[PDB]
DNA sequence: TGCACGTACGCAGTTCGCG
DNA sequence: CGCGAACTGCG
């Protein structure tokens, strides 16, 4: 099984290293035969003699073209002649590629920014995480104090906990009387003892929770401060903190640092992504949290450290347990894209698609299009196109509602109509499909590039859903639900990639064709079910709609909808198909993207309401839920009013826990780049001045204090909140949090 | 190491600025 | 003192 690749330099020449686990043994393979290269499109073949003359420099040594070879390839499925330009070292490519492109005889250059080690995985056709090998995993976490004004790594690590299949232990240099705590003398010994533990256990995988920016980065930053040779790599090297543009990431040669945090970010949508919140969401059990205030007190007083040692142990314990569940799903994703788990587990979804596209392109001798420069990137960001069809919903309460939904609409459209950049307005074909409204044409004589890849993803999603019905255990069902959602996000990201300004295979024409087809399919389907079947469509969005036969009983609507399904599915071509997605007794639709229905089991599912949205306090989420209960279940408009007025009286008497009072909101950019400053940004700008690092992705949890003026002026983070000292704004939570969400359900006056 | 900068659109709703 | 911009996050 391939674990990762990198390269080292030997006698000025690159040497690929292939880290593998084969038959339960770690191994490094060496390849000194791979030459860095990129392509050049020349106006005339005779110019190759001038192109060979172009030189450049890096750190004193001159960079030359080592060798050239004229190859025949395809660009968007059309034959093209280009020159393969070879070079001695990978670092030569960034130094000379610009000067090579600007030559007047060079039309363009291609595939000039592929990292050497990942270029190797594609060209030689290796797939990481392939094969039947069991990987050993070891989680760890550190406990570290931080005063107001302390810099990075200036504080000592108090505790280093770790966990695997054999249990969990804590290492510390203060005496704690616990059978899973090993008390050493100093911090250096504790760090050295941890180094010995990992070398002894020799895990293939090191699991952390946001260790890229905290635990692993701190531990290494401390090892440089005390002068500890933290030889963690299996090649005898130290963990290396890697600059990843805005963020940093920790790599350990020969192992795999699995940082669960970025994985969890793009799998589960949570209000906050603390280790405690993630554990409860995944395993359905709560996890107590010990805050830096109690760790500072227990460290200073010397009492209650057993409570802290327990917290530290559980950090590593739940990190192993979470890592145990999410590593195989990330491994399968690594197998598809054909890139190492270390990279795949930290990549954006757009990057995963492109790397897979790059591999597939090489497989078919297709020259890759280049990423856009700064100007073309700005142009694509400025252009857009029409999206999903949305219908203003029918107001009032409706009964016997059926929800009909298209199955993987956008991928189905891409496959069925062969929407791809190599098929768009392609001349010389005998059959075309014409995109409605926009009029783009797509060749159908051969499977298009992206359409030829989407089928397997859809089949992979249905197989997981098949297992979901055969799943008895509720935990395996939840994890399967995660997996099929990740595939659905990935498959639909192929459509979105077409509109991604940074995409190599950018295709605005493809993206607006998919939506146009999606609009025509859902709109004509609505017309058909209404005019031919007497249904009344209550609410419709991009690929699905709610409908009913007004006045007909539950069974009648239920069977006419099934009859309608067979009727249009025989009319729809290719992979397009409507699904019977669910039946609901009653329901109503407040506005676009906001609704709530109740099923035959009296379970109330909602869409787009404040119940699921981040930014609304829990007492606001709770009050809307109970009002929806009194409406959709009991049908008591007056009961919901009594719930609201009673909750508002709880707020005025300060009878509410400040826990139900927290507002969560995320930063989406650099704090210096915010034009306007909202409450979560005003708070975030404060913690930025207090030393707490805030970056795109940080979730602020604040409470609004009693005052008059801007909300951001009286906002305070939940950490520093003291219920005895601080008094929240009772009027704000009544009038701005609790009341508007329930008011907007104004079927009756209020 | 020299890659990543985070798949798309349509839209409800809040804070804030300022007239 | 109503509204437009800035912003977040839903489906
Ligand atoms: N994150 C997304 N990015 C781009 N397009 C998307 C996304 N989510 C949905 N779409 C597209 O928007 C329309 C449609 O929404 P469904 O949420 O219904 O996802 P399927 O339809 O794919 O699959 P199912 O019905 O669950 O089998 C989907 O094609
Ligand atoms: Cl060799
Ligand atoms: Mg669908």
């Amino acid at each position: 099984m391939i674990l990762d690749t990198d390269y080292i330099t030997e006698d000025g020449k690159p040497v690929i290293r292939i880290f593998k686990k084969e038959n339960g043994e770690f191994k490094i393979e060496y390849d000194r035969t791979f030459e860095p290269y990129f392509y050049a499109l020349l106006k005339d073949d005779s110019a190759i003699e001038e192109v060979k003359k172009i030189t450049a420099e890096r750190h004193g040594t001159v960079v030359t073209v080592k060798r050239v070879e004229k190859v025949q390839k395809k660009f968007l499925g059309r034959p093209v002649e280009v020159w393969k330009l070879y070079f001695t070292h990978p670092q030569d490519v960034p130094a000379i590629r610009d000067r090579i492109r600007a030559h007047p005889a060079v039309v363009d250059i291609y595939e000039y920014d592929i990292p050497f080690a990942k270029r190797y995985l594609i060209d030689k056709g290796l797939i990481p995480m392939e094969g039947d090998e069991e990987l050993t995993m070891l989680a760890f976490a550190i406990a570290t104090l931080y005063h107001e004004g302390e810099e990075f790594a200036e504080g000592p690590i108090l505790m280093i906990s770790y966990a695997d299949e054999e249990g969990a232990r804590v290492i510390t240099w203060k005496n704690v009387d616990l059978p899973y705590v090993d008390v050493v003398s100093t911090e250096r010994e504790m760090i050295k003892r941890f180094l010995r533990v990992v070398k002894e256990k020799d895990p293939d995988v090191l699991i952390t929770y946001n260790g890229d920016n905290f635990d692993f980065a701190y531990l290494k930053k401390r090892c440089e401060k005390l002068g500890i040779n933290f030889a963690l790599g299996r090649d005898g090297s130290e963990p290396k903190i890697q600059r990843m543009g805005d963020r940093f990431a920790v790599e350990v040669k020969g192992r795999i640092h699995f940082d669960l945090y970025p994985v969890i970010r793009r799998t589960i949508n949570l209000p906050t992504y603390t280790l405690e919140a993630v554990y409860e969401a995944v395993f359905g059990k709560p996890k107590e949290k010990v805050y830096a205030e109690e760790i500072a007190q227990a460290w200073e007083t010397g009492e209650g450290l057993e409570r802290v040692a327990r917290y530290s142990m559980e950090d590593a314990k739940v990190t192993y347990e979470l890592g145990k569940e999410f590593l195989p799903m990330e491994a399968q994703l690594s197998r598809l894209v054909g890139q190492p788990l270390w990279d795949v587990s930290r990549s954006s979804t757009g990057n995963l698609v492109e790397w897979y596209l790059l591999r597939k392109a090489y497989e078919r001798n297709e020259l890759a299009p280049n990423k856009p420069d700064e100007r073309e990137y700005e142009r694509r960001l400025r252009e857009s196109y029409a999206g999903g069809y949305v219908k203003e919903p029918e107001k009032g309460l409706w009964e016997n509602i059926v929800y009909l939904d298209f199955r993987s609409l956008y991928p189905s459209i891409i496959i069925t109509h062969n929407v791809s950049p190599d098929t768009l307005n392609r001349e010389g074909c005998k059959e075309y499909d014409v995109a409605p409204q926009v009029g783009h044409r797509f060749c159908k004589d051969f499977p298009g590039f992206i359409p030829s890849l989407l089928g397997d993803l859809l089949e992979e999603r249905q197989k997981i859903k098949r297992k979901m019905k055969a799943t008895v255990d509720p935990l395996e069902k939840k994890l399967l639900d995660y997996r099929q959602r990740r595939i659905k996000i990935l498959a639909s990201s192929y459509y979105g990639y077409y509109g991604y300004a940074r995409a190599r295979w950018y295709c605005k024409e493809c993206a607006e064709s998919v939506t146009a087809w999606g609009r025509q399919y859902i709109e004509t389907t609505i017309r058909e079910i209404e005019e031919k079947f007497g249904f009344k469509v209550l609410y419709a969005d991009t690929d699905g709609f709610f409908a009913t036969i007004p006045g007909a009983d539950a069974e009648t609507v239920k069977k006419k909808a099934k009859e309608f399904l067979d009727y249009i599915n025989a009319k729809l071509p290719g992979l397009l198909e409507l699904e019977y997605e669910g039946f609901y007794k009653r329901g109503f639709f407040v506005t676009k993207k906001k609704y709530a229905v109740i099923d035959e089991e009296d379970k109330i599912t909602t869409g787009g309401l404040e119940i699921v949205r981040r930014g609304w306090s829990e007492i606001a989420k709770e009050t809307q839920a109970r009002v929806l209960e009194a409406l959709l279940k009991d049908g008591d408009v007056e009961k919901a009013v009594r719930i609201v007025k009673e909750v508002t009286e709880k707020l005025s008497k300060y009878e509410v826990p400040p826990e139900k009072l927290v507002i969560h909101e995320q930063i989406t950019r650099d704090l210096r780049d915010y034009k306007a400053t909202g409450p979560h940004v005003a708070v975030a700008k404060r913690l930025a001045a207090r030393g707490v690092k805030i970056r795109p992705g940080t979730v602020i949890s604040y409470i609004v204090l009693k005052g008059s003026g801007r909300i951001g002026d009286r906002a305070i983070s939940f950490d520093e909140f003291d219920p005895a000292k601080h008094k929240y704004d009772a009027e704000y939570y009544i009038e701005n949090q609790v009341l508007p969400p329930v008011e907007r359900i104004l079927r009756a006056c209020g």
